[PDB]
């Protein structure tokens, strides 16, 4: 019947994102998805940096929180296990001994300068008390073409879900995965790769069966939700919890089923094109992360994409300890943290020997 | 076969939003829709003032947009046929000739103070080049409690559609119905009346049913992401665009016309709990603002809601003219200000004369 | 950049459904909500019929059927309070005394035949056990022109929902909308003015607050569904439940409090342009259906659309008793029916009078 | 504030559907998915069968249908290429030579017999002109257990889309996706085993970037629709179209083409549990349709699931041409197809040799 001539961006099947930097983007994923080799999460806010300094007592700082980043940062050879750095607003400004900013020191050793661009955790204002959104969204843009400018190639953003009576409301469900597609499209224009985080917190009594039935349902719409902004699949990365039972459970799960249910997990609701899975520590000690890492990357289960890590707590306890906020402590922390690092980096490659812990 | 227990709040089926301010909500929703009274959008930007002080060649100061706002806002009488103002974030801060700040001036004279809290458009991103989204909803529970204490009651936010090649992009439907809808949630948390405005523009050479077709299809998904954020109908406007044939099309509807397919959109996408409409002018002129919306108060379908104004341009246009600029042209223009209060406030109540209006009045669309 | 010439229809915004028959369509749905008149559901299924036959003594046959429908469709006087009538399968193909099939006889009278095109409840096989999801759409076209050949006008489906821990599934919530919808496009395709049925039954211990939650929730999605398959609105009719408390709740409710949650509940889901809501008696009383009408037809919140009634119960109850299945009984039985049929009426008006009912 | 007690399956988490066939479900789907092996489609309708025995002039008889499947069915050694068979309804019941129905003589065959359960295109009613829906979700699992007890032990439904002027309407898009998930979970409830088959038809002018285009969009609703439903992905088969220029289009795209685009069409929609994706021919000639599997089996590009076939003409053609539908063609018959059925076993392995394979293929599209 009647006809009419539309734009092709106006049907529904041509919402696929377009940019000029979709080349960028995927040598960028390449980089970051290096065999043997993970991130380093260093985006602790100046809040977390005070929690940090407390096994060690070291006063929060603008000075001490640059020495807290240029203990692992200048740590010679790191590069060998870290593939990117994801780093805190401060950091990206501030400089390494040698007079390099950060983000021109870690490129220099071939490591992708990384930052979260996020604005931190507000209440949802919506369905269950407890939950949270996250912030950051506006002049979002703006941000990102900044950081880029400064050498910045990828970042990241968290949004939480919290377990309560072994459930999460459709409000969380939905409004936060809205969220990170959104975010995940503003970053693609601005040229960086983003690192989608949908954490299922590891708060609470519930045992491993519940996280497993919550992550599926919280990371499926996450991924509707991208498939309806248009991310460019090839660009992008997933950032997420492990499948473990709540810290507040009491129960403990073997490394082959936290790795079972995981990559169960993550095959039944991730697209087969997604690059990467980083996951995130979140609670899980620094053995446990590697372990786990570990029988993931053992695992019968389809998982055609790279799964490696992006490790915070699981990559510093030890570092800061032995570190102790001293200069002499340096070289001990230093040997800590690349420790860990490589622990992790055999994990990756599914030739973790806990031996090597003992 | 296996039970768990669960908050309520966790379930599909309540997630109506609950707030202590539903009741002071409610009640200024019914302020809102008096019979006879209509809004005063006042919030132009500090760059759209320049656009509105450059046929009276006024300098665009401070203290010259305060005389703007004053220059209707202190119009003795005007409070017959507004019953609440749109104020713009700066003049929220400003005071008037008598030292009350204008929020606390309006309420003595019980018109309801109003803010508009969206942080302007900015490109989609997403679907068609063109296309625009609004930003605002960051730290927004923040500014609006503030504007809360200051006096005001209720807020108004933009999103706006453009009509190319005939339709609208999905990417733009979806999104912009979403920013409304959370927007919506975070006023009536604030304690603000949210007035939701899904603009389709009148941009284009769309014809009428072109028109009609987009704004069922806009409207219909906003009230869709109204329905998942769980609104409290009972306490929201919405601020939507009549159904009239696109700027460059070369037609124009009769009243009666607009009236059906304003009226016949809003029914079937609409709750029959939506209190009240509040119609923008969007560039028709003055004399049309007024038929239309008379027109639209004599259709014989269905409208439970309270129709009315809530004008711009088609309340500025003249007064403004008749003001220049000067404090002389100052009963000249609050007396072209209170003549096309009235010829509204008549249309509201559908016992507009079109004898009573000037003969000539031009379009309003740039 | 790049522009596509494609079919009007293959819009989103362009998904009205065309039919030739709007107009007819409209056209009945103005004697449908005429003031002061109702429906008269008289589709019982074969086995519903067993349970109005078997407090009566009276054996279920094809004949006995004829002569239950009969008892009210030949009630001379009951076509001053009923618009239409629901007839079953059977039925349409049965005739009155005087030889006219059933449709035809009504037609002649004045009143609207319609018929219960669907196809019965069956388990839903997904979500929570005891919900349902009804038959009926495959080969729905065929048999409803052949309806509309016979002389309907209009048709009815019903999906019930089961409260039960105070909730129902989102399964449910949207297989049965999208199965309600469908059927409403298919039926206006086929001429039959469609009378939309979202029975959330009164079977449970819930109170009026769950039921109006339950109630607004499933009310939503079936408008949901029924504007993403673009029905004709001007040409529809809603069936629902009123909203009270459950039947084993043990608890009652005033008239006016059933009006106001009911009226609300409408008012907050369905669009201004909605014709007509007839109720569905579901279990409550002869004497609540017509005070709960009448109090809904007095209440001062926003209720754009005809507000009446379309029950089987609550106008069959007296009268089969009075009948008693003889033809003996048949004018006692067809008072009762008139009265009730009357009761209604007035109810609609918002005239009815509890003392008229002793 | 308040909570209350629920069943686990109220919420919305906890929708996997529950069967005691998910055992059974995922063994078959084991067998299915046999390095080296495909599936033959011989679910034809008896209105197809007419078009089928037009060539080589064969009387559509029950009896005429009966042979030209145990032509293929009762093809010594075809066990070796093909894992499971996807019969029409009236060959379930039917008898081999020995006295035993098919789908007993398949089972002592190693083969897995399969029903298509679909009850036919219909117009969609909605969307655009052209477009089709499926029947056949009435009394289905009635239906399916009748076939469950005869031996089947998985299933087909076709489910098709119309490339026109470069798209489909959303109406098509979601109505079939919804179809296809609600058919999937009634039929794992069945205990058989879904082949969701979502086929975006070569028909038209369209390029293979427009095919790319529209499966994508087709088919993540699909997978969409399939976790609404909470279908059990571990027990599931997808049976789409390779993405390919239109048979209009004049294009003809290359073996690694069209492998690349296909390949990277599933992946970013396909989740990484679906088990496997048995191909089409849709219209592709015979040597077609083994040199693509073979390409796509050859991809660099991530492709965690069994990717095979699931051939009905481009199994058939020249097989069924040497029969002729003649007693004394079943050996030159049996000899073509039993060689198809190797060549497509070898691209299920990446190690098709076209040399090995005919010099002349013509189009199978109608
Ligand atoms: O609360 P803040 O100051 O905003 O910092 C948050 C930041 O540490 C996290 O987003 C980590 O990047 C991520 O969750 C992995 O960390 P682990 O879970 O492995 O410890
Ligand atoms: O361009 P800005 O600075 O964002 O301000 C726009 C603002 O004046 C309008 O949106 C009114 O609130 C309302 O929509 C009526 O406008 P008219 O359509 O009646 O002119
Ligand atoms: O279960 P069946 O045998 O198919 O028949 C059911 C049928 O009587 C009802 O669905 C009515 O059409 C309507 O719902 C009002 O019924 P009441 O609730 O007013 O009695
Ligand atoms: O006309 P009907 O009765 O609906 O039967 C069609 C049926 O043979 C096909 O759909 C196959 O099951 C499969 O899709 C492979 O088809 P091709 O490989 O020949 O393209």
């Amino acid at each position: 019947m009647s006809r009419v001539t539309v734009l092709q961006s106006q049907l529904p099947a041509y919402n696929r994102l377009k940019t000029p930097y979709e080349s960028e983007l995927i040598a960028t994923v390449k980089k970051l998805t290096t065999p043997g080799k993970g991130l380093l999460a260093a985006d602790e806010s100046i809040g977390s940096c005070t929690k940090r300094f407390q096994p060690i007592g070291l006063s929060n700082t603008e000075e001490h929180r640059r020495q807290y980043r240029a203990l692992m940062l200048e740590a010679e050879g790191f590069e060998q296990y870290i593939s990117g750095v994801i780093l805190h607003d401060e950091t990206v400004g501030q400089k390494a001994s040698n007079g390099q900013t950060f983000p021109e020191y870690l490129t220099a050793r071939g490591v992708v300068p990384g930052i979260k661009t996020d604005m931190g955790l507000c209440p949802l204002l919506e369905g269950a008390e407890g939950e949270q959104m996250t912030e950051g969204l506006d002049g979002y843009v703006k941000r990102a073409s900044a950081y880029y400018k400064k050498g910045c190639r990828f970042c990241k953003w968290r949004n939480v879900y919290k377990i309560q009576n072994g459930t999460v409301s459709e409000s969380a469900v939905r409004f936060n995965a809205e969220t990170l597609a959104r975010y995940a499209i503003l970053s693609q224009m601005s040229g960086l790769v983003p690192i989608v985080e949908p954490e299922v917190m590891i708060d609470g009594k519930h045992d491993i069966d519940t996280c497993q039935r919550v992550s599926e349902h919280v990371w499926r719409e996450v991924v509707a939700a991208l498939q309806r902004h248009g991310v460019i699949w090839e660009g992008c990365l997933l950032k997420p919890n492990m499948v473990v039972p709540g810290a507040e459970s009491g129960k403990t799960a073997a490394p082959e089923q936290v790795a079972h249910y995981t990559v169960m997990t993550l095959a039944r609701t991730m697209p087969a094109m997604l690059p990467g899975v980083m996951f995130l520590s979140g609670g899980l000690s620094e053995v446990q992360a590697s372990e786990y890492l570990n029988a993931i990357n053992n695992s019968p289960l389809p998982r055609p994409y790279f799964l490696s890590f992006s490790y915070a707590r699981a990559l510093q306890s030890s570092a800061l300890k032995a570190w102790g906020g001293k200069e002499s402590g340096l070289a001990a922390g230093r040997r800590a943290f690349l420790h860990r690092a490589r622990m992790n980096s055999m994990a990756q490659l599914g030739k973790y020997k806990r031996s090597d812990d003992d």
